[PDB]
C-alpha cells in the first residue's frame, strides 16, 4: 500500500524499536528525511542580514522568525529592519508556494531594580510597529514578566512574551517563570557567564523538557554555529549541539552573530534547516509521546481532549498531515505538545497568530484571505480545502494520503472538539 | 469530587507497576461503570418459561443459547419464541428496551470428519427462525467453519460464526480457525476431556489473548457456577474463575445447566452480572491500553483510524461513554478492541446488529425504531440524542459528562470517520 | 532472537520449547499470554507447596506416605474439630510416615505441621481453648499456626504470648477471615510471619464477588513485603467425591499460583474426600504448569522496582544470586541457612532457579515449604573441625542432592549463597559453579 | 543531603521526561569522573612539566598521533609521558597509571601502507598499550593490522576509527573482529554529509554499548579552547552529550597538541564528563542493558551482572574487582553500574587498558606476596580498600561489592562478597 521504500525512509526502521538502545543501533545515515522541517529558525537581523534581497535569500532558506536586538541600534535602525523585513515577506504574496508569514520579535537590552527606562520605550515601540514577541532579557522571577506584560500598554495583550532565563536566579525561579510566560528562552551565553560553563546542559535540558512537559514554546539560543561567523562550514560540535537541541525538544533554534554579523548568514540558516530534519526524524516518537501521554494530567477541555486524539489517529495511519482551523493558534499550539510526526498545516485569519505560531514546532502557517461564506459549514470546508490545496502545492500531500482534520463545533475561539479522518481527493 | 476518584478501583487504576495495581484492590471500592462482559444464558426447562425469561432479562441475560444436542425443531422454535415474547414485551419503552441476542449452539459431528447431516438441518432450522450466532461445536480446521457457512446459505451471510474450541488440533490449528471465525469459545469441558485437565487455563489464556489480539469476540464456557445448579450461592472457586476470565479478557461468559436445568437460573445470572462489574473495575487499563495500541498494527481504514483517536479522547478526559451510530455493528466492534474504560453506547437501526453486538465487550446496543428523518443530518443528530437520552435513564450519564461521539460522513455503512468530544447538558 | 541465539545454539531448541520459555521471552503480557502452549512441558520442579489437612481420609500411616509421594508439604491439623489425643496420633502418623524416607538422606523429604486453631468466636480475645491448643501445638513441636480470624495487630501478639518462651520459634501465619482484618491488613502482616486468605469465612463476611479482590491485593503485598501467603479453601471442592475436578477448580488453583501464592491448601478434599492422594495429585499438575506460565520478565522488574534499596548484606547477595540465575538460566540456586531467612530473601525475587536450602534444623526445613521454590535439605553430618571444609562439603550435599533428584545435571550452572562467619544473619557470598 | 547530590532526584523518576525536568545544577557530582581522557600529545604538551600537570588535570591516555613527526620524537614523547607518570609512582595508593596509544597515520590513497607497518613495528618495540587503526573500512584491515603487530604484540588493543561511508556501513563485521571503536568525526564529516554525522555517533555508540566494547568520541569537541580559555555553548554541550550517548572515552586533539591552553582543555573534560554522568538516567540504561545482554553461560559474565545488580541495591561506592588481563573489570563496566569499579592488578599493562572502559579505576598492586593464596587475594582486596579510602571513593560504614576468582589465573571470575567497610 505504501512500499518497502516509504519505510526505509524518515528513520522509520528505527522509529519500530522497542527500546531506545535498539532505537539508537537502527539510526540509519541512508534513511533520508521526507517531512518538511518543524523546529523554527529564529534569525537576529543585522548588518549582515538587513538588505531586503539578503532576506528574501534567509526566507527562502528557512528563515521563520526575524530578531530585532535592542541592545545595539536606535529606534530609526529598527524600524528600518521591520520594514525590510515585511517588503521581503510581502514580496512573495503572489504565489502562495513561496508565500510564508515571518514573525517579528523584539529582543529588550535587559536591567536594575526594575524594567528599565530603555525597556519601556523599547517595548512601546513594539507595540506600536506590530511586533509578534518579546524576548525578554534577564527575567529573574515572576515579577519580571508582569513588569513586561504591563508595558505592552493597553494594546498589545496579544503580543507572546518568551522569557529569557540568563542567570542561577532564573534556573531556580523557572516554575514561576514559566507559569505566566508564554515560553522560554535558554540564553546559554549569559548563563555559561552567571553559573559554571560545565552545568549549562543541565539547565537547558531541564528547561527544555518542563516547557515541553508544559507545552510552552522554548528556544534554543547562543553560540550554535558559532564558528560560521568567519567560516562556510561548522565544527563538528557545533552540528551535534544543533541535532541536540533538537532531539532535547526544542521549539525553536538560534542565530545570533552567525546572521546579524557574520560572513555566511544565508548559509548558517541551512545548515540549521539540514541539521534539524535529520535530528526529527531521529526523535524516537514511541516513547516520547506515551511520556508526553501520561505526564499530561487528564483534561476536560475539548480542545486538548482533541488533539490528543488527533495526534493518536495521525500515528495510527502515518498520516501526512493534521490540518487545524485556528483563530489565536491555540488549538494547533495543543497539537503541536504532542509532538506528532505528521505536519501541522494551520489556517488561520488572523496575520498576527500565523506569524506566532513558528513558536510552535511542527506547525505551518496559512494565512486565510478570502471573503467569508454566508454558511459557516461552508466557510469551514472553504478553509479545509484551501489547507488541502496549500499542502498538495508544497509538498506535503498527495492524493490517497489520509490527513486529520480538526475544527470545531461553532464559530470563535475557544470550540475546537473535532476530528476528522479524511481522504486525499 | 474526592469521591469519584475513591469508586471504581480509580487508584489501583492510577498504579505504575502491576504489584502496585493489585496492592491498591480495595473491596469497598464500588463498581461504577455498566457491566461490560456479556452473559449467555442456556435455555432449557428451567429457563423456558415467558415470565422467567423476563426475570432473566432484568438480572443481566444478553445472549440466549439453544443447546442443539438435545430437544427437537419444535422444542427450539418453542424457546426462542418465549425468548422473543420476553424481550419484546420491554419494547413499549424504547430508551429501556434490551435487545437478546440468539444463539445456536450445534450438536457437533461426533465419530465423523466433517459436517454431520443433522447439523445441516439444525443449521437451516437457525437460518429459517432468524437466529443470530452459531457456536459451532468441534471446530478443527478452517475447512469446518467454511462448511457451517456454506450449510446457512445465502440468507445466512449475516449470521455470526463463534468456532468452539473443544480438542487439542482445535488449539494447534488455532490460527487458521480465527481467521476465517468471527470469534471463538473455549469450551472447557469438552476440552477438558480431549486434553489434561491441568493443561486448560493455558488454553484458555492463550485463546483469550489471542483474541484479544485479533479484535474478535471470545467466549468463556463450561462449570463456571457448576454449584449453583443445585445451591443458592456459588463455591470460592466458582467466583474466582468467573473474575479470572472476565481479568483474562473474555468478552462473554457462559451458564449452561446454572440456567437450562438448575434451580437458580436468575441467581446465577445475577451472580455473573455482580463479579463481573467488580472485575472489569479491577482491569489494569494502564498497561492494556498501551499494549492494545502497541501490538494493533498501523492502518489506513478510517473507522479503524477514528477508534484509536476516539478511544484516547476517551481515557483523556475520564468519558463517561463513547457514543457510535453503527448499521453492521463494525464501529462498535472496533472501539471496543482498545478495550476502553467508557461504555460503547451503540445505536442501530438494525435489531440484528444490536443483538450481535452483545459479543463485544463494552458494547451497550440501543434500537433506534423512528423512521429516517429527510436531513440527514438530523437524522444522525436524533440517534447520537437517543443514545443521551436512554444513557441517561440508564444510568450510564449524568449532566456534566463528557461522551466521545462517533460517526461518519455519508449515510451506509464503512464510512465512520468523525470524532467529537461533547458535553452532557 | 540475538538475546538467546548463542544459548540455542548450546542448549538446542528443544530447551528452549519446554517450561512456556516461548511465553517467557515476550516482550508484553499480551504476546506472553499469545505465547502459551499446551505442548510446551514443565521441567522445573514444582514450588508452590501443598498443605493438605488431615482427617479420617487421610490419617493412616500407610495413606499418608502416598501423600508425601504424591507432593503433601504441610500437614494442617483442624483444631476446630478433633481431641488433643486425636490431633497427637495424627501427629505421629505424619511423623511416622515421614521418617520412614529417612533412610536415605540425599533423597528424605522434610513434612510441617501446622495447628490451625478453632478460633475467638463470640469473643474479643483469645479464647481459652485457643491458649489450651497453642500449648498443645508447642508440646508436639508444630512448626506452623494458622491464627483463626486474626483482626488486628494485637490478635497475632496474644497468639505469640500463649505459644510461651519455648514456642518462640514457631511460625504465625494469620487468617484473615472478616472485613476488619481486610482493613488493617498492613498493620497485621507487619507483626505476623505471613497470611492466609481464609476464603470460606471471607465469603460470608464480606460479598461473594469481592473476594478476589480481596485474595489480589494480599496475596500482592504479602509479594511486596516477602512473607508468604497462602491461598485456603474449596480450590477442589468437587474432589471431595468425584475423581475428576471442575473447569473453575483447576483454573481456581492455576490463578491462586499466578497471583503469586507461596502456599496452595486441600481442606475437605483430604480430610474427608474419596480422594485425598488425587486431590494432592492434581493440586501438583496445576502448580507446575501454572509456575511455569508465570510472566518473570515483568515480574522480576516489578520486584525488583518496588523493594526498597538495602544495606543487608542478606538482601543485596539475594537479589545478586537470582539476577545471575535468570542470566545464565541456573538449574538451582543452593544456600545454606540456618533459620531459613537467607532461603526466603532469595524467594522474594520469585527466581526460575530452585533453591535449595541446606540446613542442620529439622525445624527450618519444615518451615520453609512456607516459601515458594524453597526445596529443604536436611543435612545431619556432624560438624567438620574447619568450618570452611564443613560449609564447602554442605554445598558439595546440595549439589549431590539436586543431582540424584533430577534438579542437577552435568554441564548447568549453579549459583551458591553462603556467608562469612558462622551463625545466622551473615550470609554475603554468592558463586557460579559448573556441575562437573 | 545524601540524596540531594549527583542527580539523585533525578535519577529516582519514573519517566525519562521527569528525568530532564529533575535534572538541578545545585545538584553537586560526588562520584568520581567515569569517562576517561585521551589527550593527543605535540609541541603543546610535550615537556615532563606539562605532562604532570596534565596527569593531574585528568588525562587517562596520551594519544602519539604518528600522521606527523618521526619515530625520534615520538620515542621523546613515550619517555617524557613514562617519566612524568612513574614520578608520581613513590605513593602506590595514589599512583595514576596513564595508557600511551599510537594512531596510525592511514591507508591513504592505497591496504596497509608500508609507512603503517613501520610505525606498528615501533609501537610494539616501545611498549604501546593501544592502536588507534586510521580508516578502517573492512574486517580485513583490522586483521592487517593485527598481522603487523607480530606475536610480540598480541597484547595490544586495536581501536578501529571509523572515518569514511564504508566503515560506517560494514561497521558490524568490524566491531566484530575489533577491541573497540573510535568515532572519528573530522573525517567522517567530510566523507558523508555533515547534518548526518550525529546519527553515526548516535548508532556506532550504542552497538559498542550494546557489545560491550569501547567507544571513544573523537575531533572537535573544544575545538574553540586551541586559542580562547574557555569553550563555546555548543563545544560544552558537545561533549555532555557524548558522555550522555554512551562514549567510554573523550579525545582532545589539537586543543592539547598545539593549543594555548592543554591542561585547560583536559579541565573543561573533566569538569563536563562529571556532571553528565551524574545526568544519565541508570533506571532506563540498567534495564535496556541488561534485556539486550543475551543469556550466559560464562561465570565471568555471571557474577558482572548478579555484582552490578548488587551494587545499585545498597547503592554501593565501589566494586572492587581483581583481574589479571581486565576482562572481570571489563565485564562489570558493560552494565554502565553507578558504583566505581575499582581494579586491582599486578599486570601494568591491564592497569593502562583499562582506561578504555567507562567507570573502571586501574590500581597496581606491587605489595609483598603473601604464601597462602586466599591471603594473597584477601591482601589485594585491602589494597583496594585503602586506596579507595585514600582517593575519597570509599568512607567507613560504606558497602562494597568484591568481586574474585575460586583459583588463581586468568578466566575464573565467579565469586560476589558484599562487605561493610571497616
Ligand atoms: O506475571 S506478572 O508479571 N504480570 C502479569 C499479570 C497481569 C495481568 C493483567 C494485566 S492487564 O494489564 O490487565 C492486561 C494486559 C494485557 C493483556 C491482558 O489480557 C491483560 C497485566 C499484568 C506478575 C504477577 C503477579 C504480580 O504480583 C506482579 O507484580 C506481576
Ligand atoms: O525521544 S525520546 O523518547 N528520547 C529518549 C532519550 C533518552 C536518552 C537517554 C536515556 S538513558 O536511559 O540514559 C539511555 C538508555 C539506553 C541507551 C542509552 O545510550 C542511554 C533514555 C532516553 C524523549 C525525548 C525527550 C523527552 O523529553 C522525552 O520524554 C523522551
Ligand atoms: O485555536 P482557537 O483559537 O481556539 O480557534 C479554534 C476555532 O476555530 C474554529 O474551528 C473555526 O472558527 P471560526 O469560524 O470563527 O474561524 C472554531 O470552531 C474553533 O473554536
Ligand atoms: O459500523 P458501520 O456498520 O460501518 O456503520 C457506520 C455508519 O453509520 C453512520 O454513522 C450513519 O449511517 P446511516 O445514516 O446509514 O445509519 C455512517 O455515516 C457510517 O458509515
Ligand atoms: O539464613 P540464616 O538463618 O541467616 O543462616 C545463614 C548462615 O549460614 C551460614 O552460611 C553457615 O553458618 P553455620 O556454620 O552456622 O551453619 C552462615 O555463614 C550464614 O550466616
Ligand atoms: O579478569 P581476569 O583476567 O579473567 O582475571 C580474574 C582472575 O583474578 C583472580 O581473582 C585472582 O587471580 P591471581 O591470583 O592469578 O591474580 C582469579 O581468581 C580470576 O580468575
Ligand atoms: O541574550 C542572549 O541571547 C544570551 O545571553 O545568550
Ligand atoms: O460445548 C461446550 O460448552 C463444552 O464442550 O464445554
Ligand atoms: O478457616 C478457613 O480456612 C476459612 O474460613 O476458609
Ligand atoms: O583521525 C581522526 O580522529 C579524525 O579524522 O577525526
Ligand atoms: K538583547
Ligand atoms: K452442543
Ligand atoms: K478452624
Ligand atoms: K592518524
Ligand atoms: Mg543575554
Ligand atoms: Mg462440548
Ligand atoms: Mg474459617
Ligand atoms: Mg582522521
Amino acid at each position: 500500500e505504501l512500499g518497502t521504500a516509504f519505510f526505509q525512509q524518515q528513520q522509520l526502521p528505527a522509529a519500530m524499536a522497542d527500546t531506545f538502545l535498539e532505537h539508537l543501533c537502527l539510526l540509519d545515515i541512508d534513511s533520508e528525511p521526507v517531512a518538511a522541517r518543524s523546529t523554527s529558525i529564529i534569525a537576529t537581523i543585522g548588518p549582515a542580514s538587513r538588505s531586503v534581497e539578503r532576506l528574501k535569500e534567509m526566507i527562502k532558506a528557512g528563515m521563520n522568525i526575524a530578531r530585532l536586538n535592542f541592545s545595539h541600534g536606535s529606534h530609526e535602525y529598527h524600524a528600518e529592519s521591520i520594514a525590510n523585513v515585511r517588503e521581503a515577506v510581502e514580496s512573495f504574496a503572489g504565489s502562495p508556494l513561496s508565500y510564508r508569514p515571518v514573525a517579528i520579535a523584539l529582543d529588550t537590552k535587559g536591567p536594575g531594580p526594575g524594567l528599565s527606562e530603555q525597556d519601556v520605550r523599547d517595548l512601546r515601540f513594539g507595540v506600536e510597529h506590530g511586533v509578534d514577541i518579546v524576548f525578554a532579557s534577564f527575567v529573574r522571577k515572576a515579577s519580571d514578566v508582569a513588569a513586561v506584560r504591563a508595558a505592552l500598554g493597553p494594546e498589545g495583550h496579544g503580543i507572546k512574551i518568551i522569557s529569557k532565563i540568563e542567570n542561577h536566579e532564573g534556573v531556580k525561579r523557572f516554575d514561576e517563570i514559566l507559569e505566566v510566560s508564554d515560553g522560554i528562552m535558554v540564553a546559554r551565553g549569559d548563563l555559561g557567564i552567571e553559573i559554571p560553563a560545565e552545568k549549562v546542559f543541565l539547565a537547558q535540558k531541564m528547561m527544555i523538557g518542563r516547557c515541553n512537559l508544559a507545552g510552552k514554546p522554548v528556544v534554543c539560543a547562543t553560540q550554535m554555529l558559532e564558528s560560521m561567523i568567519t567560516k562556510p562550514r561548522p565544527t563538528r560540535a557545533e552540528t551535534s549541539d544543533v541535532a541536540n537541541a533538537v532531539l532535547d525538544g526544542a521549539d525553536c533554534i538560534m542565530l545570533s552573530g552567525e546572521t546579524a554579523k557574520g560572513n555566511f548568514p544565508v548559509e548558517a540558516v541551512k545548515m540549521q534547516h539540514a541539521i534539524a530534519r535529520e535530528a526529527e526524524a531521529a526523535v524516537y516518537h514511541r516513547q516520547l509521546f506515551e511520556e508526553l501521554r501520561r505526564a499530561a494530567p487528564l483534561s476536560r477541555d475539548p480542545t486538548e481532549v482533541t488533539a490528543i486524539g488527533a495526534v493518536e489517529a495521525a500515528f495510527k495511519c502515518c498520516a501526512a498531515a493534521i490540518i487545524v482551523l485556528t483563530t489565536t493558534g491555540r488549538s494547533a499550539q495543543l497539537l503541536s505538545r504532542y509532538r506528532p510526526r505528521a505536519a501541522v498545516i494551520a489556517v488561520t485569519r488572523s496575520a498576527q497568530a500565523a506569524r506566532q505560531v513558528h513558536l510552535c514546532r511542527g506547525v505551518f502557517p496559512l494565512l486565510y484571505r478570502e471573503p467569508p461564506e454566508a454558511i459557516w459549514a461552508d466557510d469551514v470546508d472553504r478553509r479545509v480545502q484551501f489547507g488541502i490545496e496549500s499542502g498538495k502545492l508544497r509538498g506535503f500531500l498527495r492524493v490517497g494520503d489520509l490527513v486529520i482534520v480538526v475544527t470545531g463545533w461553532r464559530p470563535g475561539s475557544g470550540y475546537t472538539n473535532i476530528m476528522r479522518v479524511l481522504s486525499i481527493s
